[PDB]
């Protein structure tokens, strides 16, 4: 899987481990990320912040 980095700059692939796309954002705004990357389980969801996951490419 070929997902996108933290920085909308460059793109890495999620190694084993990690067959599922994070990306974590403020409730700031609701399309205004902070940082992103690559995980296996999802954290909890807060009101604060909240994190979304997909398996799919370019999916965070």
């Amino acid at each position: 899987l070929k997902c996108k980095k933290l920085v909308p700059l460059f793109s890495k692939t999620c190694p084993a481990g990690k067959n599922l796309c994070y990306k974590m954002f403020m409730v700031a705004a609701p399309h205004v990320p902070v940082k992103r990357g690559c995980i296996d389980v999802c954290p909890k969801s807060s009101l604060l912040v909240k994190y979304v996951c997909c398996n799919t490419d370019k999916c965070n």
